[PDB]
């Protein structure tokens, strides 16, 4: 996968998708 696209899937995949915005990317 795509860097950023790597960190969004860091974001959905540490959990820190916790439905937060600021916290975000595509969660």
């Amino acid at each position: 996968g795509l860097x950023r696209k790597x960190l969004c899937a860091x974001a959905k995949k540490k959990x820190k998708c916790k439905x937060a915005x600021k916290l975000x990317c595509k969660c």
